[PDB]
């Protein structure tokens, strides 16, 4: 009944440490001004987006994969191997419906993360890790990213 | 735990009927690709942003005016008389942080309406009518709007 807007700057290769935490039922979307399905070969991720627990934990790992024509979901505990990884076949269907810019929308309904890109729900992941998310990064392969250098994202928590 | 982001271009001088109507628990947000503090006068309002009922009510009426250098909030029933209106003094405070766009989140608390502009909570206006938005209006008056001519929207619905 008293929810907040955040909005931070991630840049590639950066994380940043929410003002607030992203808990069940909370938002968090975000923006690229740009969108290069043509872009190259990811090693082997062209992008990633992750929330991450305050513990290092990858809450959700989200890749895209050019050269893999993939995206895939996944999590795992700090220094512990990656866990079973969920996949999207096709990135540029996704995508339509874009037009030089792209949305990426996850919603943390507690027990699940739903996946949005633009409009379209791509996977409603089922959270192998659980957990507030305190952090968040945006992860580029060399000059290969499908997302500008610059990621907008704006966080809504406080809602349930 | 199903929930859905929708993406809408609203022209200046427009009105869109809203594919999905933003209920109690859901959110809305105003993207503006510019920011003009020095426009000019409005006739009265510069800029306005309305949630309107499918009655045609004015569920939630957010009004820029630079020569007044005010903000009000304000509703009413078609064809009725406008009522209470609450209002916010100093116009540019609100978009302090801003940095050429801006964007302004509204919250449907059920029984009351978070303005948010930006990352700064400007009201808690409660609701003078209620129901369910089903349609949003940019108006202006003629070249002295604060936003750009067309104002991105992003519906968050289904949340609670
Ligand atoms: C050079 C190197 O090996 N580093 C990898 C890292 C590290 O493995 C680790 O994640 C560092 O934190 O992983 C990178 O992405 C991985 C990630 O996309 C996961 C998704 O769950 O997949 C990894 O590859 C998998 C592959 O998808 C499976 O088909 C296969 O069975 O196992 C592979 C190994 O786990 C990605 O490598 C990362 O940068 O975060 C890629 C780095 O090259
Ligand atoms: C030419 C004309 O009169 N049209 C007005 C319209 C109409 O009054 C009506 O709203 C059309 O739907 O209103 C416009 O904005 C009004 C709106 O900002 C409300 C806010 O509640 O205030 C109106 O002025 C008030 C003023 O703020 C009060 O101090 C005063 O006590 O009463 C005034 C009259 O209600 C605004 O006019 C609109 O375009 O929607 C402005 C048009 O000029």
């Amino acid at each position: 009944t008293t929810s907040a807007v955040n909005i931070y700057n991630i840049s590639a290769g950066a994380s940043v440490d929410l003002a607030a935490p992203v808990t069940t039922g909370d938002i968090v979307t975000f923006f690229s001004s740009a969108l290069n399905l043509s872009a190259g070969a990811g090693s082997p991720n062209n992008t990633a987006l992750n929330l991450l627990s305050e513990n290092g934990a990858y809450l959700l790992h989200i890749a895209f994969r050019l050269q893999e024509n993939v995206i895939v979901f996944n999590s795992r505990q700090p220094n512990a191997p990656w866990l079973v990884e969920q996949r999207v076949s096709n990135v540029a269907n996704q995508f339509i419906g874009s037009g030089g810019k792209a949305m990426v929308t996850v919603f943390d309904h507690g027990d699940k993360y739903q996946v949005v890109i633009n409009e379209k729900t791509v996977i409603q992941y089922t959270k192998q890790i659980s957990g507030t998310t305190s952090s968040l990064s945006y992860n580029s392969t060399e000059g290969t990213s499908i997302f500008s250098t610059v990621v907008e994202a704006v966080t809504y928590t406080g809602l349930a």
